């Protein structure tokens, strides 16, 4: 494509210092398992790719790889086979610009994630965010273009210190892939009826859209991912035009004295000169223990919405197990579906709690809500059904014991994975050089 | 006494400026009542003082018109009459520092609200915060100070910012009145252990602690009361120690150009410039609207926390009903008492939502989840006793619908408290006139 560079090493001795700490994400590379450090997860998303395998981001650099390697996409033999399709490439590469620029978004989403494999192996780099060469930013996805349009802040009409968060905003947002033939497996951000937890989910209802059933409670669910945009909004950082990029993108000095803007996409604490004190006078101390402050208020209301969710989803099977009817259970799950889509657009952005924490915590406050009354609506159920004690909560107190709960075989499902990663990956690699030898 | 004068107008001249603008705390004088608005209140303090009477607090000015007027007081006619202890006049007027300087804290607390009737006629006034005659600020009551020594910040030892709040925290604090033989009646501020409200729930268990006996659930329950200071301590302000006088009392200029500190005590956007405006560059109407939405997300999850506890004690009332033992009960109320004080200390300032918001919110979702604990046990309780339908709840949608559900004698607490007024405060007053003749 005209358009997009996806090979991010072209422009590097040209934009020195912006290359440089671009690639710097490289160092943040631990992998924190979050299924392992909460197994309650696994069975909130039981039936869904995410009781598999979950962990929190790492650096930009470790985009492809961390897609490649997840079992989430499992282990496709051919471009036909694997369980998810093309859109997951569509926030890990700038080789996703190139493919739609080049075939139409219809042809870059038809069909599996297996296809893309050979096609997008470039990490997220400059062409996401930039015209080519250029240090002009650009929206490189059309999906995002419909959804700032879609809430009436178009790009082409934004200021400045808007497009500093639009650029992020293509991908670090909540989202969902649509069913209609004619776009089906398209990306879409589901904000037309706007952006806080309780439009998202007059709109889902409105499509009677859901991401799966869920395996214990047969719940038609929502899933939320990482919403960064929409609750970075309802924060009192964002209700000021304060961007992503004035705390995670801040303008640095070299060594030489010139000013640039740093491209090392991490923790705005490691550049506390630059990024908090820009704007605030109190120390690095005060202002990470008032963060640190926040992100325990959240966890402990997380872990309680997660407890009412557990009971619930295994109360719910219990009552199906007991001859519930469908008639008799639909408001339950109703209640069900709505507080785990608040729990989980609540927390699924690991940044809320600096962010947006009170947002955060009045919506897990209307998660143990719903699931108060589905669970008070389970407790008469069951006992129509001659249940009056409490139902019992298998052992769940790993990540292991929970996917072993729910009949997962771990073991196949990681042997596969391996033998993927080391026959496909280099295959997939090894035709993206053939490729790009010609460019 | 000597260390106290609780005529405010005695230094009115030698203090011109702080005296008429402390007077002018008379210009808010809208009572705004609070069970009108929001009738569950009437059934979440059934069997209490606060299911007769409560409003919104008002201007200084007033305290001891309302603490005589509120049917709380009810209608003694003798100074052993009535409902309520000595203790309720700690926190309205200056002659309460005279009369424990010259009584001791012990002569002061012992008898009767309507015993101090004669006493205790000046409103909150200049001896309150401060040395006699004098600029100086002091505090005034000997439980603050041992209550400020408990949470580890003894007057003596604070700054300057530090003493500006403390003065305010003498009286707009949670409290209890001591049941313990030798502190009977005495005023204690629950903070040994120390202000959070988990910190406090556990203070309070672990003397076995109650205020009344619900009339519904038989709940041993706890009411929470304006906690301004450990509210304040948990906000952003308050962990800045932006004291409570940077907001409410701001250095103003005289129409002489003379600089002073505004005592009208009132809505610190009234002061924008002086208050908001010497801190922050956002316009007015801003700061407004983020303060606005932030009542609006703490009254959602407040209005919420408040179904869930109305149906739990309508819950237990049945359960009751149908046979229920003190054994099978225990379990939830313990979980009725400890929802409601969440609720309770989340909401019982006025100013949560300004001074804390996301602890209001987390507050009030620990609330929900302890009472959705609650109605689940009691769902399953009840269908032991035969029930497995939902509760019926009667008609509470109006101040007086809820008070007549409970039974409550409306018409004769009214005609009982008219008289009062009528013909004990003229009496109250007269004797106060002769005492203060002889000062
Ligand atoms: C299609 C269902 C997929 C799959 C299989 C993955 N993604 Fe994404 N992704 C996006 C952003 C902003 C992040 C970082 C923020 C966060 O995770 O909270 C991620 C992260 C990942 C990972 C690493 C972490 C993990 O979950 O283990 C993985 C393995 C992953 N993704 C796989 C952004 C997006 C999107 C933007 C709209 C889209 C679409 C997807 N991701 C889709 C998928
Ligand atoms: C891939 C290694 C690159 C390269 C070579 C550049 N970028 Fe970026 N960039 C982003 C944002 C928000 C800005 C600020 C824009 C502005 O203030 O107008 C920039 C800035 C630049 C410049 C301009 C000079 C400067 O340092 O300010 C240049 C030359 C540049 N970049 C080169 C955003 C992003 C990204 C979004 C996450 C990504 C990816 C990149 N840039 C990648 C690259
Ligand atoms: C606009 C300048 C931003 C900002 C402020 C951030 N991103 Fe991204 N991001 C994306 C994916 C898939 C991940 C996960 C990577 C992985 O786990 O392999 C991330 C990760 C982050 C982080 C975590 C960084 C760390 O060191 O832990 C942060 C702070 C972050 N992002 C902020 C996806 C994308 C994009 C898809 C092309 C775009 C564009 C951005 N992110 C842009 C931004
Ligand atoms: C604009 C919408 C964004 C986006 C997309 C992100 N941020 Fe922030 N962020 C800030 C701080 C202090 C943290 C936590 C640092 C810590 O944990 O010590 C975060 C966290 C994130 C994350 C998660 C990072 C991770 O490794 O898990 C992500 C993905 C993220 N942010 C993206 C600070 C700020 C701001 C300061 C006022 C601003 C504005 C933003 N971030 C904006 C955004
Ligand atoms: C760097 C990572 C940080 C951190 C840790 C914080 N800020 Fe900001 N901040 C800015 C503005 C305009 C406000 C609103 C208040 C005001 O009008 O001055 C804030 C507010 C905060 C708070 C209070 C809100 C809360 O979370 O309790 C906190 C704790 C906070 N900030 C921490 C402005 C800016 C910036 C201007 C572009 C920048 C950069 C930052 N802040 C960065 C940080
Ligand atoms: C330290 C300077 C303060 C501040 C900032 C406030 N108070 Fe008080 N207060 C007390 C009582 C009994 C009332 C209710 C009076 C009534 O309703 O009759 C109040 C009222 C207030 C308000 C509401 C003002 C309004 O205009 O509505 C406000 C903003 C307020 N207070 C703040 C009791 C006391 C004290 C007992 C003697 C003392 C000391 C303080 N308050 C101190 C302060
Ligand atoms: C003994 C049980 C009583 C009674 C009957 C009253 N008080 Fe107080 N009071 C205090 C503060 C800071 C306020 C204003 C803040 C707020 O109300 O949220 C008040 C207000 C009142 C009112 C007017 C409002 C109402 O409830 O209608 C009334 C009628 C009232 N009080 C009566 C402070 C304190 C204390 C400081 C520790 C103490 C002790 C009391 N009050 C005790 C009582
Ligand atoms: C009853 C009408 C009075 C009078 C005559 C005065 N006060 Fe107050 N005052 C309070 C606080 C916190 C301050 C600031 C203290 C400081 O910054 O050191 C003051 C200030 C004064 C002064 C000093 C001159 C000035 O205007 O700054 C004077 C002479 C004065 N006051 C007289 C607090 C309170 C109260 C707490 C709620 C109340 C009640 C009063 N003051 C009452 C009076
Ligand atoms: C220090 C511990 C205190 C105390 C005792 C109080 N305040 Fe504040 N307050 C502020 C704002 C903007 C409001 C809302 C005004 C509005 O409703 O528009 C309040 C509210 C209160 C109340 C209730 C007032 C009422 O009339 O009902 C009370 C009793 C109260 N405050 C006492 C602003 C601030 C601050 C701004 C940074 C500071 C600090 C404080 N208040 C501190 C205190
Ligand atoms: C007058 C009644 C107000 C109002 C409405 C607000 N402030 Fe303040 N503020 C101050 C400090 C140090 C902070 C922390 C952020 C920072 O470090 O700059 C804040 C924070 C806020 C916020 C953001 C937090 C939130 O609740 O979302 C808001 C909305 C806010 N303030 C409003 C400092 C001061 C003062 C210095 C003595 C004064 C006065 C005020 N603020 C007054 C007000
Ligand atoms: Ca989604
Ligand atoms: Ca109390």
């Amino acid at each position: 494509s005209d358009k997009t560079e996806p090979r991010n090493e072209v422009y590097k001795d040209k934009f020195k210092n912006q290359y440089n700490s671009w690639h710097d994400t490289a160092k943040s590379e631990e992998l924190v398992d979050a299924l392992e450090q909460d197994p309650n997860m696994v069975i909130l998303w039981a039936g869904y790719a995410f009781a598999k395998d979950y962990k929190a981001p790492r650096g930009h650099m470790y985009a492809v790889t961390d897609v490649r390697n997840t079992l989430r996409t499992g282990a496709p033999k051919n471009a036909e086979d694997g369980p998810l399709p093309m859109a997951c490439w569509s926030c890990k590469s700038p080789d996703v610009p190139r493919l739609i620029e080049e075939q139409g978004e219809d042809g870059y989403f038809k069909g599996k994630w297996a296809k893309g494999g050979p096609e997008v192996t470039n990490t997220i780099g400059c062409s996401d965010c930039h015209e080519k060469g250029s240090p002009k930013l650009r929206i490189s996805r059309p999906y995002v273009d419909r959804a700032l349009d879609a809430i009436g802040t178009p790009f082409s009409k934004a200021s400045k210190q808007d497009k500093e968060s639009m650029v992020c905003a293509q991908c670090h947002v909540e989202y969902y892939f649509e069913k209609k033939e004619d776009k089906k497996g398209f990306v879409k951000f589901p904000w037309d009826m706007g952006v806080t937890v309780d439009q998202m989910e007059v709109y889902y209802d409105g499509i009677e859209f859901s991401d799966w059933t869920h395996a214990l409670s047969k719940t038609p669910m929502l899933k939320a991912q990482h919403p960064e945009y929409e609750t970075w909004k309802m924060g009192i950082h964002g209700k000021n035009n304060v961007s992503c990029v004035d705390c995670h993108m801040p303008k640095v000095t070299s060594p030489e004295g010139k000013k640039f803007t740093d491209h090392k996409v991490g923790n705005p604490f490691d550049r506390f000169e630059e990024t908090c004190a820009t704007c605030h006078s109190q120390t690095k101390e005060f202002l990470v223990g008032v963060t640190n402050e926040r992100k325990a208020k959240v966890k402990e209301m997380k872990l309680k919405a997660e407890e009412q969710l557990v009971k619930a989803h295994f109360e719910a099977a219990k009552a199906w197990e007991l001859g519930a009817t469908e008639a008799e259970m639909k408001p339950i799950l109703t209640d069900i579906r709505h507080a785990q889509w608040r729990w989980d657009l609540a927390i699924a952005s690991h940044g809320v709690a600096a962010h947006a924490p009170e947002e955060a915590l009045r919506v897990l406050g209307t998660s143990v809500n719903k699931a108060a009354d589905a669970r008070v609506k389970l407790a008469q159920l069951l006992a129509k059904k001659g249940l009056t004690d409490p139902v019992a909560i298998p052992d769940i107190s790993t990540k292991a014991k929970a996917q072993a709960v729910l009949g997962m075989d771990m073991e196949k499902m990681n042997a596969e994975k391996e033998a993927f990663k080391k026959d496909m990956l280099p295959k997939w690699d090894a035709e993206a050089k053939k490729r790009e030898a010609t460019y």
